[PDB]
């Protein structure tokens, strides 16, 4: 069908659930043995959040290569993507090796530090000028340049130098800080506005490694993130943009990372964003 109508006949016949269900029954199953091995059990934040063996992004550390996160390689659209969990204690040293080796040049963080009363993720940036933060097991230091504070998202300015090398480079971190506590916004108008400010800053571009991707497992918020960019970028693409399948897009996804997409509204929040981004475009 066309999305638009897809969406109204799903609506009135109630059926969202029945849809995800469909997805989570078609959706991929490769092995991920280097995430269960007992010497990473710490390196998890979720036992049943893994990332495949075939796409899982490598550290270039002899001792341990592993962290909790995937390549999402999407040929026709022409974007890459690491999707990753929210930085563990133990492995903000690994995050950083991360955005160092794979030369991305933008962080998008999707949580708050705090929902719900529990910690979602690492304090892993710092937080004032002058009192600059080192990660002595990855030998990297990060200080904080500027941060620019808006009604629903904070974009600041890092500078992160490799101490062996002594190189800098400019990281921009994209965090979206008003997502609820519970269930998904009323409105895809700030998440959109949000998608178009990270695309405007060049961190989802070619001439960069792959953007940083989190949440608080990696899968959820995020999933909706890339889900919604690449079905955008295929409308621009096609002679045709009503040919554009937002379920066959998420099953592609889903060959490279498990479980994107975690509800029912989560789904029907993606639809509503790739419907309203498809309008605010032309
Ligand atoms: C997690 S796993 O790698 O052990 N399972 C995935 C799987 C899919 C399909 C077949 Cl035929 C066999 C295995
Ligand atoms: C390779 S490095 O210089 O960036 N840091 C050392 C290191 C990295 C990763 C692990 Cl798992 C252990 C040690």
């Amino acid at each position: 069908m066309e999305m638009e109508k897809e969406f109204e006949q799903i609506d009135k016949s109630g059926s969202w659930a029945a849809i995800y269900q469909d997805i989570r029954h078609e959706a991929s199953d490769f092995p991920s043995r280097v995430a269960k091995l007992p010497k990473n059990k710490n390196r998890n934040r979720y036992r049943d959040v893994s990332p495949f063996d075939h796409s899982r992004i490598k550290l270039h550390q002899e001792d341990n290569d592993y962290i909790n996160a995937s390549l999402i390689k999407m040929e026709e659209a022409q974007r890459s993507y690491i999707l990753t969990q929210g930085p563990l204690p133990n492995t903000v040293g690994h995050f950083w090796e991360m955005v160092w080796e794979q030369k991305s040049r933008g962080v998008v963080m999707l949580n708050r530090v705090m929902e719900k009363g529990s910690l979602k993720c690492a304090q892993y940036w710092p937080q004032k000028e002058e009192k600059e933060m080192i990660f002595e097991d990855t030998n990297l230091k990060l200080t904080l340049i500027s941060e620019d504070i808006k009604s629903y998202y904070t974009v600041r300015q890092l500078e992160l130098e490799n101490l062996t090398t002594q190189e800098t480079r400019e990281i921009l971190h994209f965090h979206y800080t008003t997502w609820p506590d519970f269930g998904v916004p009323e409105s895809p108008a700030s998440f959109l506005n949000f998608l178009f400010k990270v695309r405007e800053s060049g961190s989802l571009s070619p001439e960069h490694g792959p953007v940083v991707v989190h949440c608080s497992a990696g899968i959820g918020r995020s999933g909706t993130f890339c889900l919604a960019d690449t079905c955008l970028l295929l409308m621009d693409k096609r002679k045709d943009p009503s040919s554009v399948d937002i379920k066959k897009v998420l099953l592609e996804m889903r060959k490279f990372r498990m479980g994107l997409i975690q509800t029912a509204d989560q789904l029907r929040f993606s639809y509503l964003a790739v419907i309203e981004g498809a309008k605010f475009i032309m």
